């Protein structure tokens, strides 16, 4: 609903096996049940940080104010690499230990979708 944070709304890492990596990324869920969730995206070869449609298992249940953390990083360009991908963004804002899986050295930054353009 609000940009903010509801009371009732439960914060998750989710992880999503792809071929070639793994996806992580953040995931809040509402009480009627639907979700929003953050990672990094694309434009172009330059990755940053966007909402994406829910996916993925849920890993570890977090408190809810990360949710904020990774809210307020919507927009920052992301110097993507083997040292800093999908993994690096959720450890950075939750602060729980995640193994190095979130590379792909077959596809590198087009692993990453691309984002919605304008509606426009």
């Amino acid at each position: 609903a609000t940009p903010d944070v509801d009371p009732d709304d439960r914060v998750y890492i989710v992880r999503a096996q792809r071929p070639t990596y793994v996806h992580w990324a953040i995931r809040k869920v509402a009480p009627d049940g639907s979700a929003k969730q953050i990672s990094l995206s694309r434009s172009g070869i330059q990755a940053l940080v966007a909402l994406e449609p829910p996916e993925g298992e849920p890993y570890l249940e977090i408190l809810p104010s990360h949710w904020t953390l990774a809210e307020l990083q919507l927009g920052n360009k992301w110097e993507y690499s083997a040292t800093n991908n999908c993994t690096h963004f959720v450890s950075s804002i939750t602060g729980e230990s995640l193994p190095n899986t979130g590379f792909s050295l077959a596809l590198g930054i087009g692993a990453l979708t691309a984002i919605a353009a304008s509606a426009a």
